[PDB]
């Protein structure tokens, strides 16, 4: 249904971004299909957790079994369900971070702007937008009052190294067929915020 002056779903959203979340290090994942969705299967700790999978992913996993893969979990039901999130594990050697894009925030203050400026550590080859657009918001809503008002037109863009870039809308939740969406963390030039 349709709501109009209410703060419900911007505090679900909160509740959500706010919410725990875990990365599985090199899980091998068993691929299966029902009823027209995808899925990978996972085990480690003896804990179970499916995981749908979208877009490139589809036929990237197409095979039924897919090693070496790191996966960033976000619960949505529960045997723990998540969306997306799934990449490469790291093939090469790195000491510390592979990559240290500034996240510029930005907000209209009266009669001025503020600026927070801080980097945004990588430590993977692959990224998920599902990854990034998750820690972002969760450091806005800490940091930032993110959800505390109405966003309204706030938004996240991932600006990359060849000039495109990824925009995350936060009067809304991450779309689920998004969450599959992998980049190279290496070639994330910057990224912005433009908050209330």
């Amino acid at each position: 249904a349709k709501y109009e002056n209410v703060t419900k779903d911007i505090f679900d959203l909160r509740d959500y971004y706010s919410g725990a979340s875990k990365e599985l290090k090199n899980v091998t994942g068993y691929r299966y299909s029902k009823g027209g969705k995808h899925y990978l299967i996972f085990d480690k700790h003896q804990k179970f957790t499916r995981i749908q999978i979208f877009g490139k992913d589809i036929e990237r996993l197409k095979t039924r079994k897919n090693p070496g893969l790191d996966i960033f979990v976000v619960k949505e039901a529960e045997t723990v369900f998540s969306y997306g999130g799934v990449t490469k594990k790291n093939q090469g050697a790195y000491y510390d971070y592979l990559n240290a894009p500034k996240f510029v925030i930005k907000k209209e203050v009266d009669a001025g702007v503020y600026t927070h400026v801080k980097r945004h550590y990588i430590y993977k080859e692959e990224v998920s937008l599902k990854e990034l657009d998750f820690k972002l918001r969760q450091y806005l809503i800490q940091n930032f009052d993110l959800y505390k008002k109405f966003p309204k037109d706030s938004k996240i863009k991932v600006i990359m190294k060849d000039g495109g870039y990824y925009t995350f809308e936060l009067n809304k939740k991450l779309q689920p067929h998004r969450m599959s969406d992998v980049i190279d963390g290496r070639n994330i030039e910057k990224m912005e915020a433009n908050i209330r």
